[PDB]
């Protein structure tokens, strides 16, 4: 299997763009669809507005008991019912990346309860975390969420709780690409 | 700045290959020299035998007090006297990468005291850690050490201690490329 994923905003793809919300910092040009490829894409179709990419990686913060709680409720991607998705690219500040591992873990979970909060929205919400700072990309992470319409309200609630977190004080660019499965 | 480094084994470079010691698992072909480039190289050069690459990244394990101690004593790269170097590509097992963050930190420092042991030798040894599992490379890490002859015996003692640690029970491929500055 290949750990690289590419998200190309343009006129083709498996996902229709519903809405792009430019939450913080420079946004992303509106496009019609998102095409998702499991691999690297050196050059995009010239009818494409942007390309984002990241890799699936190892665990950086979650501890064993947290992983065991997640595994108990985590849903799979590509559920038939999960016709809504959101792609949320995120960039954190240089101050964050300069911090040591204990400092970042303390903000992520002991102060912000990132995993404990997210667990409350499983199994409704399926997700994929990709990393891209080490690729030299403009964002540091591509986060992906998908779910049935019955969980839209809960997901909006989750977003409000996260954006109010200490961890968010270090986010410096964020965009939401709302999607509907074709 | 560019976070990517390539190490090309072949007939050109800043470092002469003294010997290659294929410590564990498949080795690396003997070559005359190692060429180090602060950038990606798309393909292995025609007459070169291999191309290793990795990126400099954020801290994964060290805590603030450890980083303070390290940053206070580590020497700069390219000291006049640091005419010896060793490039040690390392691969860890799938069992390692499936462990959680607390499980890996506990092996890396609580059990093995990797940083505390390294610190004993670090005043005279300049180091660079690079990551490459996430690039799809055959190794997980490229580690780089350079020092004066005066520190050769001490560096071998460090290697003796590290290969006996709990951490290295998870190393599954390792090569030593011993070098001398041209
Ligand atoms: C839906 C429930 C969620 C759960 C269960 C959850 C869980 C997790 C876990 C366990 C990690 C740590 C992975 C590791 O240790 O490497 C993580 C990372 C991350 N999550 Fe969430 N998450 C959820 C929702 C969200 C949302 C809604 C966002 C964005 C608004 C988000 C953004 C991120 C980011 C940016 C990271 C990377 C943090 C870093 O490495 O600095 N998560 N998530
Ligand atoms: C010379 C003194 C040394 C010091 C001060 C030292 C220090 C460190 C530190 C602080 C890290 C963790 C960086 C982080 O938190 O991400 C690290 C990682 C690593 N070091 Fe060393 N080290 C030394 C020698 C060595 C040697 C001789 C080897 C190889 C034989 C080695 C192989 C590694 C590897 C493979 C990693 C990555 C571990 C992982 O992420 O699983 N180190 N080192």
């Amino acid at each position: 299997p290949n750990n690289r994923y590419s998200f190309i905003g343009g006129r083709t793809g498996q996902w229709q763009v519903v809405k792009i919300r430019n939450v913080l910092g420079p946004g992303l040009q509106l496009v019609e669809k998102v095409n998702i490829l499991n691999g690297a894409v050196a050059e995009i179709p010239l009818d494409s507005a942007w390309r984002l990419q990241g890799f699936a990686s190892n665990i950086r913060y979650a501890i064993r008991t947290e992983l065991e709680a997640l595994q108990a409720v985590v849903p799979m991607l590509n559920r038939a019912e999960a016709i809504l998705a959101v792609l949320i690219p995120i960039k954190k500040s240089a101050q964050w990346w300069e911090m040591a591992q204990d400092e970042r873990r303390d903000i992520f979970e002991r102060e912000s309860h990132h995993t404990a909060v997210g667990l409350e929205y499983l199994p409704g919400v399926a997700r994929r975390l990709l990393h891209c700072r080490d690729l030299g990309e403009e964002f540091d992470f591509l986060t992906w969420f998908e779910f049935a319409p019955e969980h839209s309200s809960a997901f909006n609630e989750l977003l409000l709780r996260m954006r109010a977190s200490k961890e968010w004080e270090y986010v410096e660019r964020e965009v939401e690409v709302w999607l509907k499965r074709l």
